[PDB]
């Protein structure tokens, strides 16, 4: 037993990671079959960050401006496209090490890993969601930028995350592996409002369904109506819960024994009441980065 | 900026897990050069495991009575012995993805990454702390035995865990690489009491540098002794803090400008006057999973 946030094995993906250095900017990058995929503003200089003009920026650049490292291994680039926020590097050499792979644009509330890296190489790894406002809030420095996030599906990697900038608030932006911002962000250092965060509520239903198979259940009582428990939701800035979330949440119900609609009375009281000063699973706070799938994938410990 | 629980890249550990096999016991070893590391309870039945003699359980078995499986690879087992509570099976073949790695023994407070195994197959990695009364606060199911602990320090895997058994409290314990418990425990299903558990002082210190560096700021205040701390420490189950430790948290205090002492006063105050419903880090809780090294690791991205 026990319940911790959890991590997938990163293997595969340390294998596909690469040191991209044009100019002087250097940042990570990803190496699947013969390309390279990188945050596009590695062509930029710190003056061209603040308003650049990435057609004629990338203009001026050729494949030999291009230094792409796999370790000691250096790749020769012989393409270069730009595809959207992206720049897609084509190398002569093809990755031995290509995983079995999809490109995927999660959903917000959806979780995944993050492989931190600096200079092509690994660092750490962490889970973490997707902000319902497309923000993540996660651990980056300066060059953590083309460190990417993915889920494992049996052998098979879904990246879905390429991380790309920093905002003024301390939080993260970035896109999917097609170079499609997650939210309303730009690639360039300007004011940029994230909107108005809210909790994930499937979310933290199905960590409440955890703490029940793990052992707390101190929080339960009630019944409420979906429609009496969204307004609830709605006043603690909690993104109301569909039909499609209680039918997601249908197994945990199952195994548990306890309906959706009483674990949705128990956590309105949870919003109203506060916790008293005790913990659910080791956490004074309500936890929302565990998908419904997250939890039932470590309370089955699939592979 | 951010931070995060950061656990070590773990493909290098994923090419050592193998699927071990012995009468119908089936638990996670360790194939490191041409010796599989396990936990020795692979040789007990349920009946077994009340009070198991190992000697004379082990002296009924061959090599033969072993299956040792590397992914389809299934690898012949050409010899045994046992070294404390693990069983070392020495077998044909060389391990061709085996690291640079060495047998450590931590000590209370230090962390570390668990990569969490079922049938010798990669299933999740998270980081936590050796309590100081030597268990874990993990997530293991049946059948993660033999998943192993780690760091690594630049391209060499440091192995200091190998997780045995569940405690009746819901939380685990386990050995070092050679064989011995880590805390009172034996490998066996009875009443096992752990030990108080206090809170590691010296992370928690380390923690409260690390929101400093990332803006969150509004704990600071005073001075105290070291004594005069320490006798607060004490009525609050944590950890008296020696002057080493003051010594290892000596960087993060010329890098935030603030004294050791000055943060103890703070922490102090943390203590006897709660948190008033803030979050330091986005945790409501103080967080003791966090080494001195372990913040600097992430505030400066080593790799
Ligand atoms: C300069 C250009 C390129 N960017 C980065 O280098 N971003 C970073 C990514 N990760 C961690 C970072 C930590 C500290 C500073 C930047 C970080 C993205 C960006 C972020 C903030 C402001 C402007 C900006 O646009
Ligand atoms: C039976 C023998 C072998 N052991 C396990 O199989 N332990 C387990 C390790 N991890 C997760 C577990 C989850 C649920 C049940 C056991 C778990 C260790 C052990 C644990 C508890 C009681 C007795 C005992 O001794």
């Amino acid at each position: 037993s026990g319940f911790r946030k959890m991590a997938f094995p990163s293997g595969k993906v340390e294998g596909c990671m690469v040191q991209v250095t044009c100019g002087t900017t250097t940042l990570n990058g990803l190496w699947l079959d013969d390309v390279v995929y990188c945050p596009r503003h590695v062509i930029c200089t710190s003056e061209d960050m603040l308003n650049p003009n990435y057609e004629d920026l990338l203009i001026r650049k050729s494949n030999h401006n291009f230094l792409v490292q796999a370790g000691n291994v250096q790749l020769r680039v012989i393409g270069h496209s730009m595809q959207n926020c992206v720049l897609k590097l084509k190398v002569d050499t093809a990755n031995p090490k290509t995983p079995k792979y999809k490109f995927v644009r999660i959903q917000p509330g959806q979780t995944f890993s993050v492989l931190a890296c600096y200079n092509g190489s690994p660092s750490g790894v962490y889970q973490c969601a997707m902000r319902p406002n497309f923000t993540i809030k996660g651990s980056f420095l300066n060059g953590s930028c083309g460190s990417v996030g993915f889920n494992i599906d049996y052998d098979c990697v879904s990246f879905c995350y390429m991380h790309h900038m920093e905002l003024p608030t301390g939080v993260h932006a970035g896109t999917d592996l097609e170079g499609n911002f997650y939210g309303p962000f730009v690639d360039r250092q300007t004011a940029q409002a994230a909107g108005t965060d809210t909790t994930i509520t499937v979310n933290v239903l199905a960590w409440l369904y955890a703490a029940v198979i793990n052992g707390d259940r101190w929080f339960l009582n009630f019944t409420t109506t979906l429609n009496d428990f969204n307004l609830v939701a709605m006043k603690y800035n909690y993104e109301p819960l569909t039909q499609d979330h209680v039918d997601i949440l249908g197994p945990l119900s199952a195994q548990t024994g306890i309906a959706v609609l009483d674990m949705c009375a128990s956590l309105k009281e949870l919003l109203q009441n506060g916790m008293n000063g005790r913990t659910i699973l080791g956490s004074a706070l309500l936890e929302d980065e565990f998908t419904p799938f997250d939890v039932v994938r470590q309370c089955s410990g699939v592979t």
